[PDB]
């Protein structure tokens, strides 16, 4: 009969970049 | 012998991405 | 039993990234 699953594949991608951080502090 | 198994499980997800831009200027003075 | 089947596919891309750090300090005042 057929063979066993083949292994799991490779991990994915990296995720995307995340969204832009918070505003800067208040100027001097 | 035998035919071929299925293909195996799909992989794990991917590492984190990275960190996101720089925020915008803050307030001014 | 045949061999053991192909490899599996890619996972999936993983988690965004966490936001970016905080902007710069806004204009003097």
């Amino acid at each position: 009969p057929p063979g066993p699953p083949g292994p799991p594949g490779p991990p994915g991608l990296p995720g995307p970049p995340g969204p832009p951080g918070p505003p800067g502090p208040p100027g001097p």
